[PDB]
């Protein structure tokens, strides 16, 4: 009569796997040592079945990175053909390949615990 956990096999995601002080305190520290720098958390849309997984979910983003140029590095970095579909949300809001700025983005879509939080999906916003 042993207890047995289940659900291993679902991962889960960045604010799942740790406690809002826990990362309140990563992106004060990480403000401080790199300061022209954007804490982001880039992750799959939990539907998704067409698009893969990345090794990684925490990054650091140059506030002078557009956010056309940000699509672009996650596009590629991920290896998909090009015609597949890909966006890219903040806040379940699609993104358009835009000239806007890192820092710009950070200050009007930041999250409390002081990250931003994407997710990237093949499904289109409409249609
Ligand atoms: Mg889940």
């Amino acid at each position: 009569e042993e207890w047995e956990e289940l659900g291993s096999g679902i991962v889960p995601s960045f604010k799942e796997r740790r406690p809002f002080h826990e990362r309140q305190k990563d992106v004060e520290e990480i403000r401080s040592q790199q300061p022209n720098k954007v804490p982001v958390i880039i992750e799959r849309f939990d539907g998704e079945r067409s698009l893969p997984l990345m090794d990684r979910c925490k990054f650091l983003v140059p506030e002078h990175i557009t956010v056309a140029e940000l699509m672009s590095i996650v596009r590629r970095r991920l290896q998909l053909h090009p015609q597949q579909a890909f966006f890219l949300l903040v806040n379940e809001r699609s993104m358009v390949s835009n000239s806007m700025s890192m820092s710009n983005l950070y200050s009007q879509e930041r999250d409390p615990d002081g990250f931003v939080y994407m997710v990237y999906t093949s499904q289109p916003a409409f249609g």
